[PDB]
């Protein structure tokens, strides 16, 4: 087996194996992805093989074995639970495995008492109970201050009684809860004496632990099927409707808020804001896994542009590979720039994470708007691109991209419900909004902001500047595309301020002024993940040419976005048109120069052909001979005769 | 029996049965469209129920029978052509039939001499043989003049000999070759008296028309699995090879080109000309296929914006609906107007087609590459919006979106590939680009151009002028919009060429600039469309209200495209932010008065619940039953235990 791209890794001008490490996060990090990685790919019992054509009823089937399989090596290898995240991320496939840990043991933790949690969670952690997280019904997702679902105090019985009044309370959505899931947490509306304490989560046990059927009053099953072949039809999805279940006290998750025995809401000290420190690990966790899908997109249609050529045959020539054309450069590279952006601003989350955990110990509240805020608008902002990104892969491949084993549909499928959990993308961005706009108005007041707002602390200056770029290259240093930034969104904000401080009531004037505050919102997201892809490069980072590699995608993620929002910056008159083509000069020399390295730059990502599933994006470039060989195992291929042909065709032909 | 978007029917100020002729095209248009429908809709033997979960085995079987219930049908019922198409359009569901009656028969038709047509078109018009259209290979799409497919005459025995010298050489896409087709149009590169005279089309039979199993030398199958479920799969495109297989003689489709017993190469001496059929004609249909989907999905997500709320409760009330809220009316009613403008559009192309078609069997060739480039331009340009919109109509539905069920996953899915076939996208727009070059570079002479490019013998003025919006409403003027747009498109044509202009060999310079010919070339498009869309408005348009909706829709169109690219306005210089603001105040006022309407104009594309398959779509607005009873019909939801589970979950609990 030859690697048909062996001639792209040549010119490579950087070091692959820090690249990775670059990548990976640490040198512990790589060690540890690495080692999982390959034990996953080079074990029979984690295949992929077939997963595209199963019917639901096996793929189903299919998904418990592996998600047993899994469990038992992490037993048998004696994982961590760090490793076992790993390990199930490399297995690759949506299932209630990715609930139980991602979310119901993280609720119990977040949300119950130190008694709770004693004990729930042996039991969860030796999975002896499979739990999800039930908090979406038919009629409410994203206002959850509004989910009909109720949970009512009986003082005669010391339960709760769990109700679904209405159809569409009933809880739908909830990955695990269609058929593997033996517990839930419940969010309901408590109603304790007499009155509505608003919603809470509660434990409550879905099916009999010895024969696996629901409890009386409790009716369960799966939703249906959804977009795409495979993806995340191996996830059963429920729907949920109670009929009176009655559930113990001590099943309500108390750690903030408790009910006495007698009914009677109680409040402890141990603050409801030491919740918004999971805010940040939970929206960090899928700033994360955006990069991840990112990358996995752009290493496909990258390896694919090396390899398909068309046009540009001169004279007996061999044509010119898609990769060398410019407009694949700018559908191709921001793509890759991106996946490098939001891997660093995912890194930097990390840290935000710890430092409002610092905080949230010393009861230290200055800093929580602003987290939350950042948070929102960054899984808002890299969700999108993200969507946007492997639709745009998949377009980058041509017609071959279209083809089930490329590795693109699936990948997109599985993708795409990241722009409305945890949040829709547009509803978070309008909470950024407010913030921004808030931020604004308590500048009056002397209240000085901070963190990612702190910019907007120099207004005065932001609102009069011009840049000063006299050649493309100047669009090259740090200071000059910051401050570029940074101009455009304080001037956007400040426009909004000024549009919306024009209604005499403001829930009026947010309604009305919603696109540009979004447009806004986004204008800042764009510049936290600029800024600190620009703090990013002040860090060490060691092995040859590699910083280098990282300030050409610096540029390019940047100037692309400078271009694509062009009038952002040339309204408000921050650059003048020579500027914004200098700009455009300076994205192409860029594009010329990342070209000799996409290939290496995607080779640092570290996956496997396994994990990656893509014919077009296979490691050794060997495309065709693969597509071929794979088109001959469709079951239509089973005979040169279709079933239907003899009965409805051949009559026709000859007609009858 | 309850229709739960009654109070926003009532809310529309026009006469939607008029808006209905105007969707449709005209009475007849609309009289044939909904009988058609109709007919289609309410025939048990084509319900889509449960397709989508259908194996694929099974799921092939199933098309085949509606293939020839259908056929069925058009006989029996006396069908005409116009209603055929119309019928299989209705049954939805990608199949060999499409590509028999849509590039199969027009192939031969365009490219075969009127003793070819005499023998193929009868066989194939009742149905005799089964065509599918054989260009694409593994190694080969876009880059016709490459593939490597060949064909060489024998003299000693008056035969082609078509042959795949490669793996690559592989036919690979073409829909209804893999199971289903007797015999296929292949190109391939003819080589004949030692020279190699580039590609032609070639009758080749595919399959023993008396058992179906492939001749001597053909090799031909599935190539497997497609993007979404159902969808295409419904569809068998091919990979088909060959070893040497022989040919007579008259299987070269020998319209254009000739060959003569003795090998030897003579041309008709009938102008290779003739094919607008070829181009204006089918891209004429990709654009109206356009507007067709970009419409169902428009009608889905305007329909469950207004039945789903969420926030807004103000004192314990109902919460809003999201139809409300201006950021679902931003992502949502652009796409609105561009299912009418690019609707307009595809009408505008039909007169072209028939003004081409009228110049061509005439004497005249002029206007022929302006036809060329600007039906490219707008396949590109209609199919790229229409994609998007698609994918962003399913956002527009929250999570329900993303189930199978709402419709719009597998729209998603069967409409995408419209932007890599007939061309890709891109590649298009380089050609849109280097007409427009060509149509500047030209100026100096003397010979002022035409048509779509009429704009550009007046580039000095527009070189110059700039706006004169004092308000909002201005925007609303014809005049000001398309000034806007020409000074636009002429601004972004000249500024590439002047930065052309620049090198020492063109080439070089076209592949360097590449990206912002392709921005120049999608400004044109825009132009174009927005531009037809205003003299579509110079026409009598009948019933209440009908011309004023028909307003804001272009205002729309054109606003939103305008604050979207506003770069392109503001940095040639043409308008100052104020004007720009201006802009985008208007295209609020303008979502304001289109709300009460959204779902009349809408209920104007006169689709069946059958034709539209989701029930976040349904007519009657009843979505949370009908989901939830969904859920009950999945396989899954057959027990209460899943296979699996005793195997395997059981024992990892106990
Ligand atoms: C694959 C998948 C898995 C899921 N798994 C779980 C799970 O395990 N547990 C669970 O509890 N839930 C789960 N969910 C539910 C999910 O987390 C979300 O809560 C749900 O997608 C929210 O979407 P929605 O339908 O309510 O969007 P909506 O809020 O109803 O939005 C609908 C449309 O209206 C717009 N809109 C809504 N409000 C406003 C506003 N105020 N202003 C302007 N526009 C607005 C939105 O932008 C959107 O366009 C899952 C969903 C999916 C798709
Ligand atoms: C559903 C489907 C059905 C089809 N049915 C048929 C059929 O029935 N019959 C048939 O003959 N064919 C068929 N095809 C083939 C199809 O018509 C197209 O010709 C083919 O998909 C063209 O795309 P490609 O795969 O050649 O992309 P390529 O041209 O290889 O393009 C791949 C990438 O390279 C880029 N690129 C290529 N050239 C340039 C350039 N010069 N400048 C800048 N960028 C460039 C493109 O933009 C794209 O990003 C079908 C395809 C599909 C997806």
């Amino acid at each position: 087996g030859v690697d048909y791209l062996a001639d792209e890794r040549k010119k490579a001008g950087f070091d692959v194996d820090e690249m990775k490490i670059v990548w990976a996060g640490s040198r512990h990090d790589f060690e540890l992805t690495d080692r999982i990685s390959k034990l996953v790919a080079s074990d029979p019992g984690f295949s992929k093989e077939g997963r595209t054509m199963l019917p639901r009823k096996e793929l189903f089937k299919n998904t418990l074995r592996k998600a047993a399989y899994a469990w038992k090596r992490i037993i048998e290898l004696r994982l961590s639970q760090e490793e076992a995240t790993m390990l199930r991320r490399y297995v690759d496939e949506p299932a209630f495995t990715d609930l139980h840990w991602g979310m119901f043991i993280p609720a119990i933790k977040g949300q119950g008492t130190d008694k709770q949690q004693e004990k729930w969670l042996p039991l969860a952690y030796k999975m002896q109970i499979i739990g999800c997280y039930a908090q979406t019904e038919l009629g409410h997702g994203s206002n959850v201050q509004g989910l009909e679902t109720t949970a009512t105090f009986d003082p005669q019985t010391d339960e709760f009684v769990i109700h679904s009044p209405t159809l569409t309370s009933s809880k739908w959505w909830p990955g695990g809860l269609g058929k593997v899931s033996t517990h839930a947490v419940v969010y309901a509306r408590l109603i304790t004496d007499g009155k509505d304490y608003g919603v809470n989560g509660f434990i409550v046990q879905l099916r009999s632990l010895e024969d696996h059927k629901p409890l009386p009053g409790v009716t369960v099953g799966d939703i249906g099927m959804k977009f795409g072949n495979g993806a995340y039809n191996s996830m059963d999805n429920g729907v949920l409707s109670f009929d009176h279940v009655r559930i113990p006290r001590d099943q309500m998750l108390m750690r903030v808020s408790q009910v006495t025995k007698e009914g009677k809401y109680v409040q402890s000290d141990i603050p409801r804001q030491l919740l918004y420190g999971t805010m940040v690990y939970v929206r960090q966790s899928i700033v994360a896994d955006a990069s991840l899908a990112m990358s996995r997109a752009v290493c496909i249609a990258t390896r694919y542009s090396a390899v398909r050529r068309q046009f540009g045959s001169q004279n007996g020539g061999q044509e010119t590979q898609v990769i060398d054309y410019k407009t694949q450069q700018n559908r191709l590279f921001p793509l890759l720039a991106s996946a490098y952006a939001f891997r660093f601003v995912g890194e930097w989350l990390k840290w935000l994470y710890t430092d409002v955990t610092q905080r949230l110990a010393a009861n230290d509240f200055s800093t929580l708007p602003e987290a939350h805020a950042c948070t929102a608008g960054l899984k808002s902002l890299t969700t999108s691109a993200t969507a946007d990104g492997i639709e745009e892969c998949r377009k980058l491949c041509g017609g071959h991209g279209y083809l089930c084993s490329s590795g693109l549909p699936e990948l997109f499928a599985v993708y795409v419900p990241a722009c409305t959990y945890e949040g829709d993308n547009v509803v978070l961005q309008l909470q950024v909004a407010r913030f921004l706009m808030k931020t604004i108005s308590q500048l009056g007041t002397g209240k000085k902001p901070v963190g990612t707002v702190s910019y907007m602390g120099r207004i005065e200056h932001l609102m009069q500047c011009r840049s000063d770029v006299k050649q493309a290259e100047d669009w090259l240093k740090p200071s000059a595309v910051l401050e570029a930034f940074e101009a455009r969104s304080a001037r956007m904000s400040v426009a909004c301020a000024k549009n919306l401080s024009k209604f005499e009531n403001q829930e009026e004037g947010f309604a009305e002024l919603a696109a540009d505050l979004v447009e806004a919102a986004v204008a800042h997201c764009q510049l936290i993940v600029v800024s600190k892809y620009i703090e990013k490069l002040q860090q060490n980072i060691p092995g040859k040419g590699v910083k280098q590699q990282l300030e050409v995608l610096c540029g390019i993620y940047s100037l692309f976005i400078l271009h694509k929002h062009q009038g952002d910056f040339l309204g408000t008159g921050y650059i003048t048109s020579k500027q914004g083509s200098l700009a455009n000069d300076q994205l192409r020399a860029l594009y010329s120069q990342l070209r000799p390295n996409a290939v290496s730059l995607v080779d640092a990502f570290n996956y496997t052909d396994h994990y990656l599933g893509s014919i077009l994006g296979r490691y050794d470039g060997n495309v065709y001979p693969k597509l071929y060989e794979a088109a001959w195992k469709d079951p239509l291929n089973k005979s040169d005769i279709a079933d239907g042909f003899h009965e409805y065709i051949r009559p026709l032909l000859k007609q009858q």
